[PDB]
C-alpha cells in the first residue's frame, strides 16, 4: 500500500504542479530550489548544520550541499525501503525533475540513488567512504512541466540567498554558477 500510495502522489503532483509549487513558470522553476535549500536551512535551524551550497551547473543542473546530519538511510518498518527513499520519493522537486540524485554522507558511508520524475531508478547503495556527514541533492528540472523555461537566473538565486543568509544567521550559504566554464561566479554569504 505504501509503495502504490508513492505513485499515486507522483501522478498527482506531476498533473497540477502549479498546485503545488505556484507556477510552472520561471517562478515556479526557482521555486524547487527554495524547497530544497529551505530543508538544509532546517537542518542547521536544528543545530546540525551550518554551511549550505548551490551550485548552477552545466545545463542548468542545481546541485544543493549540507554538513549536516544526512538523510538517514535506516529501513523503515512503514515502507520497508530506506528512509532518504521514502522522503525523496515524497517530494515536489523530485516528481517535478526530470533527473534526480542524492548523495548522503552517513555512518563513515557515501550512499547513492537516482530517480527519474521521482521514480527510483535502483536501491539505495554503498559507494564510497567519508569522515563527514551532509547531503547531496543535484537535480535537472523537467522540461515537460517548465515549459517557458528551465534556465536559472543568478541574480534571482543570489538575491534570496542573501536573504536567507541574513535572516538565518550563522549559516553560511555559497551560491555558484559553473554553467560557463571560462568564467565562474561565486558569492558566498556568511552574517555574524
Amino acid at each position: 500500500a505504501g509503495q502504490i500510495q508513492v505513485l499515486e502522489g507522483l501522478e498527482a503532483v506531476r498533473k497540477r504542479p502549479g498546485m503545488y509549487i505556484g507556477s510552472t513558470s520561471e517562478r515556479g522553476l526557482h521555486h524547487l530550489v527554495w524547497e530544497i535549500v529551505d530543508n538544509s536551512i532546517d537542518e542547521a535551524l536544528a543545530g546540525y548544520a551550518n554551511q549550505i551550497e548551490v551550485v548552477i551547473e552545466k545545463d542548468n543542473w542545481i546541485k544543493v550541499t549540507d554538513n549536516g546530519r544526512g538523510i538517514p538511510v535506516d529501513i523503515q518498518e512503514k515502507m520497508g525501503r530506506p528512509a532518504v527513499e521514502v522522503i525523496l520519493t515524497s517530494s515536489v522537486v523530485n516528481a517535478l525533475s526530470q533527473d534526480l540524485e542524492v548523495y548522503v554522507h552517513r555512518n563513515e558511508t557515501i550512499y547513492h540513488q537516482a530517480y527519474k520524475k521521482g521514480v527510483p531508478q535502483f536501491d539505495l547503495k554503498e559507494v564510497g567512504t567519508t569522515d563527514k556527514t551532509g547531503t547531496v541533492i543535484r537535480f535537472k528540472a523537467d522540461g515537460e512541466i517548465f515549459t517557458e523555461t528551465t534556465v536559472y537566473n543568478y541574480e534571482t538565486l543570489q538575491q534570496r540567498i542573501r536573504e536567507l543568509a541574513f535572516l538565518n544567521k550563522g549559516i553560511q550559504i555559497t551560491l555558484r554558477d559553473e554553467r560557463d566554464e571560462e568564467n565562474v561566479r561565486e558569492d558566498s554569504y556568511h552574517y555574524e
